[PDB]
């Protein structure tokens, strides 16, 4: 129903009309206002403009609204029931996208469940992205004198939630993007690393050396490589950090160049082998004239010398020759 | 009977006195000399005391002495029979030293034997180095009236002549020494070249090029090689004058060396190989400097470039490199 300009209103717990008037009032009478509001310990209620509304502020006892025309007789009071009255204890199965929770009887939540995924604002409470959640939250309360304590209402989740609104489901552990197995924003219980489905890429990391462009590598992209918009690295390819006896590493022993990047490399074997990377510092010194560079045991950089149609190789250095 | 002063004497074959003299006369009449001698092709006589004595120089024709008294009629001569005219024949086996032949009755020899080995000086003849000859010369004689013809004596050699101290048994052709199967000085009917059983060589000939010294060959000596007492070459070996895909000839196409000697040489193939023979002229041309020479497509002379531990080959030239 609604409220009307010329009536008195009050609330009541039972309709019992005693001799003198309404017997079971909880409140004092109240004459109309466009936005009048009425108040007790089991309910609040309100009129807009133009309409009767309420918000049960606990639910153990049953409450009816009393109404009595301002002039009319006390024993003439009329009751429409606003919420039913029952006790004790509950369960509320929380729907797949249940988010904002709200306990009743100024009662503090107790959280049993799989993981942490909660925001407690007093007896209010909230599931922040509990994707993959199970547990049961019981709004209990404790008596200080007697150390007994008891619950009003349980909210059950036997089946795990699925995904939802703005629930970020990918975290950085160090520099690597990692999945979120369960939960979303900050309840991320992280998983396996993210694999590269595709995308316009900015940067590749391999063997502990970070590259921009296709140039020099067995293929591009390779190693692990991160997107422009994003923060961390997605897996791609675990190509081994060795290129036929010559392995590329942090530490030593001579420096060549891939694409634009510096690189250190050490040789594992001493047989004839191709250096993977283009070389660093090419030093010259026509009669016969010759450029050369430093190398490893038996390892040849391209290009071959045209003149001797071959890679030309003392033992430490690889040479190139022009004869006039 | 006897020769007296008041007579003339001559000799006759037939006892015939025809009209105007004797007919059978093989002389001109000889006036008495104390020591007159009469001579013809059958017999020769002499008067020593006035008594007569003669020595037949052949048997076949029967002869007389003619005697005409220096006054007398020609038609009155007389004759004494000096000796009879038996026509018999003999046969003669020549000593192993047999050397010089002699037919009798002014009789042409005609010769049957193995080869050419005779000098013919009318009715006498000569065997020049008849080494290993066999045959029969026979001193035949014609008659133009009767067209029969006959021999007086056959000289036989059934068994072949051995060699005989004074006969040269090896002929020189080109610069090659050659045996005489049959003959000696200029009757040499030559044979195979001489095999070199041993002795000091002055010069070897291999592949059309003359070597003095053991240096730079499979061994020494080799090919064909001529001794210090001699004039031409005895065969020793015939090592193939093509060497590991590269062959050595008169004309073309570049000149390497062995011992002190020049050698022309052509390529048998292209697939890599070893020469063998040092090279002609090494042309030089400080930082790096480089000596080199010309060569054969993929063929290398010794020694390698030490500095690269390998053979050093652009395509027509072999190089050696100095970084000091
Ligand atoms: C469960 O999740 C939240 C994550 O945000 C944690 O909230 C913090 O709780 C600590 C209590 O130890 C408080 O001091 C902070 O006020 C909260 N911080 C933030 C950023 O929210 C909560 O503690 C987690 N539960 C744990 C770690 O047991
Ligand atoms: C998880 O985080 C994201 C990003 O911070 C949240 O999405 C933004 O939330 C703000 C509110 O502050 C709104 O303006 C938009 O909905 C988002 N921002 C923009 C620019 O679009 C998301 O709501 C978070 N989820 C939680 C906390 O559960
Ligand atoms: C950065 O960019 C990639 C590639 O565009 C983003 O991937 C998008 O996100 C959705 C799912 O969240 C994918 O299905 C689509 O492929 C992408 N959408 C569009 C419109 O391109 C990725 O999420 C971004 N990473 C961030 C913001 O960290
Ligand atoms: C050795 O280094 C020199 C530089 O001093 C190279 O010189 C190049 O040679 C060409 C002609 O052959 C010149 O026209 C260019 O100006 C030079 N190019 C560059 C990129 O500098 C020489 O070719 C080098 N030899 C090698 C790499 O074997
Ligand atoms: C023995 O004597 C004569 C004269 O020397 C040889 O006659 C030769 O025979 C050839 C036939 O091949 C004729 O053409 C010539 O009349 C002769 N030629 C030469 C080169 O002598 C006879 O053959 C001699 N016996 C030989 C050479 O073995
Ligand atoms: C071949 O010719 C030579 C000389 O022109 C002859 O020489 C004689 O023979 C011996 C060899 O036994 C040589 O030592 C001497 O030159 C000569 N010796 C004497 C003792 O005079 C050789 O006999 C000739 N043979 C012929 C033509 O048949
Ligand atoms: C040059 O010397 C050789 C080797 O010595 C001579 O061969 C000799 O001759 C006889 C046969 O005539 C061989 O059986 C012997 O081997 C050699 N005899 C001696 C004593 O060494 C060859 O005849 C000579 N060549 C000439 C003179 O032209
Ligand atoms: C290139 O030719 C010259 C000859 O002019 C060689 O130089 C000689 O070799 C030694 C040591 O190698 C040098 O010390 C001398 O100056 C030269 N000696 C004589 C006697 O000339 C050079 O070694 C040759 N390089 C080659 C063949 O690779």
């Amino acid at each position: 129903l609604d409220c009307k300009p010329e009536f008195s209103y009050a609330i009541a717990k039972d309709e019992r009309i005693g001799q003198l008037g309404a017997e079971g009032l909880t409140t004092t009478w109240k004459e109309y206002s466009p936005g009048m509001k009425l108040e007790d310990t089991m309910v609040i209620a309100w009129c807009e403009d133009g309409k009767l509304m309420y918000l049960q502020r606990c639910t153990r006892e049953t409450r009816y609204l009393a109404i009595l025309h301002t002039r009319a007789l006390p024993t003439s009071v009329v009751f429409k029931k606003l919420f039913d009255g029952r006790k004790q204890e509950d369960v509320v199965e929380m729907d797949d996208n249940f988010e904002f929770g709200l306990c009743p009887c100024d009662a503090k939540p107790i959280v049993r469940g799989k993981f942490n995924t909660t925001l407690l604002n007093g007896p209010a409470f909230q599931m922040v992205c509990p994707i993959g959640w199970t547990g049961t939250v019981s709004c209990t309360s404790f008596n200080m004198d007697t150390l007994a304590t008891t619950v009003v209402r349980t909210y059950r989740r036997s089946k795990p939630f699925p995904h939802r609104q703005g629930c970020i489901t990918q975290k950085n552990l160090g520099e690597d993007l990692h999945n979120c197995i369960l939960g979303g924003n900050w309840t991320c219980v992280p998983g396996d690393q993210l694999l590269y489905k595709g995308g316009s890429i900015e940067s590749c990391k391999w063997c502990g050396y970070q590259f921009k462009e296709s140039e020099g590598l067995p293929h591009y992209p390779i190693g692990k490589c991160k997107l422009e918009n994003e923060t961390g690295y997605r897996l791609v390819d675990s190509t081994s950090c060795n290129r036929e006896g010559v392995a590329i590493v942090p530490q030593g022993t001579l420096k060549c160049k891939i694409g634009k990047t510096t690189v250190q490399v050490i040789a594992m074997d001493t047989k004839l082998g191709p250096m993977p990377c283009r070389p660093y510092e090419i030093i010259s010194s026509t009669a016969c004239t010759f450029n050369y560079t430093k190398t490893l045991k038996n390892k040849y950089f391209e290009p071959r010398d045209s003149y001797f149609q071959q890679y030309m190789l003392k033992g430490e250095y690889q040479y190139w020759f022009d004869l006039e």
